[PDB]
């Protein structure tokens, strides 16, 4: 009676919660257990973690491809959530073949979570246009921003948790970012990955008041601690170089406002999709930083 | 009403153990949240989610002294959990104990091979706690089973076999596999047990007291399957830097875990009845 979900990748960072939410959903869930990589011990008893939820582990290499094709036969859906700081996602295309091979998939949401490929501002789009090739049914889940990379922080870089002293501000700080915590991105996607009107799609996961200019998230941290920053203004080309964790990505959501630029409609918004979801307002968030 | 445990290493294999079950015994509890290494997210939750629980964090720095000095300041008991260099750095912490001396009680880094036996800088580290004045105790003796029981003390691998297995000897050495949450439950309560400071306290669930045969039996038995088992003996054991294969000789072929046993008084399974440890055919329904 259930969605039979396979999560490949679910020992990672997004991974983990998809395979949580989608068991919580009510979901079959699966994971892809990979060809052991060294004497990995956390990622092991995340892996054995789930069976005790539920959950169920398949065998795979990526290396193997027909591995591949005795996984996804087993499922009705896949999900992945890969490395992607890259040549990482660019799995995704072994997984498409093999999903393309088998035919039993019902949809196929890539590793996306996060700033939309298709825009001009990765190697996802080369994903995204093979999935449509074979015609793969599937659902496109981004723009978001992860609240542990990005709010928790202040938006500032090399570090996750709150400045004490001083926080810099790209431009003025009044682009508008949308902040979410990634337990809510996972909870949309395991909603959304059987949703009869998110087939084919993209799903925007912007909750409302989580839609936040950085110089306003630091204000909801200043209210909390009470204490005002020391603030310093950085523009654009003072922020451009020519390297560091990424900041081709930063720039365009910070700067350009790659993000909230374009408005979407309530048939496509997360939270309109799915308003049951009662998602976490960074003034909750932050606060387990006090 | 009760100890102030400090815990050290607290987002390490040990230490989130050790961190949950003194929340669990009910120890107000403390992780010592030291400057990032990096961007790591793993690291930072782990951390965080201790606090939903009831754990608070304290920033102290071992570039920096007093700041270790004010964090033990506040604490009735610290116990540390480190990974090498990394065992050495217990001395800073060491000093900041002695110099702030509101302390009861320091249980060091051990939980594995007792290293007091000959065949570390752990011992470098007893003698200096014993040489300041703290009050004591050495979690020793157990073999950790997701190091040495799910892999069935296969190398290489976290998981059992399938159809090949390896034995150290005869298979008929005794080791002692222990799941790492019964040692952590065993170190919640022993800290603040008078009749344990400033002794050692064993960890040999008598259960669980095994050999390798014994252990590839139980499983052997889950299955409804049996082994293809190869026999290695020492001289072939020994080569001439893979991952410390003293610790699988002196354990598997010496039996430095065994050769010994230990009074009732200070064998942890003993002093504490209460933990209900697992047994190795329980530890390993997980795999099935
Ligand atoms: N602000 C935002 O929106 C953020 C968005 N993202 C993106 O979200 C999505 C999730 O990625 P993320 O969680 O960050 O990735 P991670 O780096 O955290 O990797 C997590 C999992 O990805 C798999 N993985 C990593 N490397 C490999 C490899 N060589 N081969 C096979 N599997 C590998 C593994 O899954 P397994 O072991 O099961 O095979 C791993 O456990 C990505 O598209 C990512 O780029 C990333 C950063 C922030
Ligand atoms: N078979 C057995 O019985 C085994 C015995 N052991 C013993 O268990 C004890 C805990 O080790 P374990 O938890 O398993 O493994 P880990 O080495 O992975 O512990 C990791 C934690 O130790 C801290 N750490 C790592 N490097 C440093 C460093 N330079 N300086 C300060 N802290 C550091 C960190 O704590 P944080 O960042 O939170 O401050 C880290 O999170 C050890 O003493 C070990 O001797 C471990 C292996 C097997
Ligand atoms: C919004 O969507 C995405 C966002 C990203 C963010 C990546 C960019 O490489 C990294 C984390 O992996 C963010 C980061 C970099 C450096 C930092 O100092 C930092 O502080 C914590 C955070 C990748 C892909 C996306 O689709
Ligand atoms: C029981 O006594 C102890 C045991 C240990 C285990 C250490 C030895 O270096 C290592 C990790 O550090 C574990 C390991 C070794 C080889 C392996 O193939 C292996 O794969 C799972 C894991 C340390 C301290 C102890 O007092």
């Amino acid at each position: 009676e259930k969605t039979r979900v396979l999560v490949v990748g679910g020992t990672g960072t997004m991974g983990r919660r998809i395979v949580r939410a989608c068991l919580a959903e009510g979901h079959e869930t699966y994971v892809l257990q990979q060809p052991e990589t060294r004497v990995d011990i956390e990622k092991v008893q995340l892996l054995y973690s789930y069976k005790r939820l539920g959950a169920r582990l398949i065998e795979a290499s990526f290396s193997d491809h027909q591995s591949l094709v005795s996984a996804v036969k087993q499922v009705d859906i896949v999900v992945a959530a890969m490395s992607g700081v890259s040549h990482s996602i660019l799995v995704q295309l072994k997984l498409v073949e093999a999903i393309k091979e088998a035919g039993n998939i019902k949809r196929f949401l890539p590793s996306e979570f996060g700033m939309d490929p298709s825009r001009m501002g990765d190697q996802k789009l080369e994903v995204r246009n093979a999935i449509e090739a074979a015609g793969i049914p599937h659902t496109y889940v981004v723009g978001a921003c992860f609240a542990a990379y990005f709010a928790g922080n202040l938006s500032q870089m090399g570090t996750l948790i709150p400045p004490k002293k001083k926080v810099n501000i790209y431009g003025d700080g009044n682009v508008k970012v949308v902040y979410v915590d990634e337990d809510d991105i996972a909870e949309y996607t395991a909603k959304t990955l059987d949703d009869p009107r998110t087939i084919n799609k993209t799903v925007y996961v912007r909750p409302t008041e989580n839609v936040l200019t950085q110089m306003e998230l630091v204000q909801i941290w200043e209210k909390l601690t009470g204490k005002e920053l020391e603030k310093t203004n950085i523009s654009a080309n003072d922020f451009l170089a020519d390297h560091q964790a990424g900041l081709g990505h930063f720039y365009h959501i910070f700067y350009e406002g790659c993000l909230t630029d374009h408005e979407v409609g309530d048939d496509e918004e997360a939270s309109k999709l799915y308003p049951d979801v009662k998602y976490t307002r960074m003034d909750e968030y932050l606060k387990i930083f006090l």
